């Protein structure tokens, strides 16, 4: 088929299964959450907490599928009907390296959906307690094995891929020994070699050495925040782009539609960009297309702590806050203009 709507495979959406109801999971987890004391802001804060009743969320917007468990198969198949809407082929799974069984219930659930509606699934390393690249590897083995053979488990030309949040807090010293085919502890020409794509942040006389001396295969920039870090200044992905092709490297830039994390960092007001009615998510879009990159990663389908999200949201006014809103949108309006914005990457491909 030509039709202009089929799944985008080399489209990447960061997705977040750490949402809980109480029947589900005891706790309306995430949904209530700590506020973040004020860096800045001197000696005993009492930030206090959202709750995560109906009336108090820890967003600054509202989901239209209400305070929902990621564990929830129905809403696991409304998100993966969503995604089909969005054209978002890959859902990016955000992982923390729980150890517990209801992460794991959770995953199986999650890849289980995906395939339902062909979406894939790949995972997003988070910098979990004492990460290292001797245990990083340990849990690449372990996901591979676990999930490799599950029919919605992503590959790009036969290898798995996984994004690297805070890539930079590990020596490049240390990243060779996992990702230099010669390395001491290889996955390179293993059962377990991937696209390993690290996290970019800085100016490029820190990153460029840092990226190929570590070995990594690319680069992501991840923050929603247009000018939150160079990598994340849409101005500077034409450049980056020329320098990942010259040196063999994968970019893959993150585009978001907004960012707003005032409930839970009532101090973090100047990482603010406002939605406009689109015009930011299209702006961030374009640059991406633009800069000539060969996959496109989405911050965020469902970050709704940080307001980057694409899910649907809707109006709501509680006796505790007004949220915002898709102002003069409708709820799905995100997703739809991904599906715009993704025809207009693969006319570009
Ligand atoms: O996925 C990468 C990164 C993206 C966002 O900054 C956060 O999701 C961050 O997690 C931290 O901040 C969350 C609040 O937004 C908090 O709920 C988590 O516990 C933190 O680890 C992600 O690492």
């Amino acid at each position: 088929n030509n039709l202009g709507t089929e799944l985008d495979y080399d489209t990447f959406c960061f997705y977040y299964d750490w949402y809980g109801s109480e029947a589900i999971d005891g706790q309306y987890r995430h949904w209530a959450h700590a506020i973040a004391p004020d860096p800045n802001g001197g000696s005993g804060q009492n930030p206090g907490t959202i709750p995560g009743t109906q009336e108090s969320i820890a967003s600054n917007f509202y989901p239209q599928l209400g305070r929902y468990s990621s564990s929830d198969p129905n809403i696991l198949t409304k998100h993966m009907d969503m995604f089909v809407m969005a054209r978002t082929g890959v859902l990016a799974l955000t992982w923390w390296n729980e150890q517990d069984e209801t992460e794991a219930k959770r995953i199986g659930l999650i890849l289980d959906a995906a395939d339902k509606k062909k979406i894939k699934v790949c995972f997003h390393l988070e910098p979990y307690p004492s990460r290292n690249v001797q245990n990083l590897r340990e849990n690449i083995v372990k996901l591979i094995t676990r999930y490799g053979n599950h029919p919605a488990f992503y590959r790009k030309d036969g290898k798995p891929l996984f994004f690297i949040y805070d890539s930079y807090l590990i020596e490049p010293s240390e990243w060779e020994k996992l990702l230099s085919p010669g390395g001491s502890i290889t996955i390179r020409n293993t059962a377990y070699d991937a696209l390993m794509i690290g996290l970019w942040t800085s100016s490029p006389t820190v990153q460029r050495p840092f990226i190929l001396n570590a070995h990594f295969d690319g680069f992501y920039t991840y923050f929603a925040a247009t000018g939150f870090t160079y990598g994340s200044t849409p101005t500077n992905w034409v450049s980056m782009q020329k320098w990942a092709k010259e040196n063999g490297k994968i970019f893959i830039p993150s585009v978001g539609p907004g960012y707003i994390d005032t409930r839970i960092r009532p101090w973090n007001g100047s990482v603010i960009r406002t939605r406009t009615d689109g015009q930011y998510y299209d702006a961030m879009y374009r640059k991406a297309i633009e800069a000539g990159v060969s996959a496109i990663s989405i911050t965020s389908f469902n970050e709704w702590h940080e307001g980057s999200q694409i899910e649907p949201a809707v109006p709501y006014t509680s006796s505790e806050f007004t949220y915002l809103d898709y102002e003069n949108r409708e709820p799905d309006y995100y997703l739809t203009r991904t599906a715009y914005w993704v025809g207009k990457f693969r006319e570009s491909k």
